[PDB]
């Protein structure tokens, strides 16, 4: 499913991401835009053999099992295909564990390079929240 900007913002708020670990809703919307273009079916292979999955591009090196990343971890205890659902519950719950892991949102390269230090509030502008 390809989410609209305000539709995603509302689902993320519903799921409790707004100000989670001090990151405002705009940060998560900005990250999702640049990681997956709001597409739940997004997948990208990494140079090391692992793969990023879903709207928040969660990677199989640590977080999920995709049956093809030998010697990796499954810290969110899920198949990576669960991250590709039209329902973002599994992605949001895994994102909460990632952001709590010590490095905050710097875990997302696209956030660090494209969202961090910018006016992220612009991403929830005009939305009925
Ligand atoms: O993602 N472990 O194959």
């Amino acid at each position: 499913k390809v989410f609209g900007r305000c539709e995603l913002a509302a689902a993320m708020k519903r799921h409790g991401l707004d100000n989670y670990r001090g990151y405002s809703l705009g940060n998560w919307v900005c990250a999702a835009k640049f990681e997956s273009n709001f597409n739940t079916q997004a997948t990208n292979r990494n140079t090391d053999g692992s793969t990023d999955y879903g709207i928040l591009q969660i990677n199989s090196r640590w977080w999920c099992n995709d049956g093809r990343t030998p010697g990796s971890r499954n810290l969110c205890n899920i198949p990576c295909s669960a991250l590709l659902s039209s329902d973002i519950t599994a992605s949001v719950n895994c994102a909460k564990k990632i952001v709590s892991d010590g490095n905050g949102m710097n875990a997302w390269v696209a956030w660090r390079n494209r969202c961090k230090g910018t006016d992220v509030q612009a991403w929830i502008r005009g939305c009925r929240l």
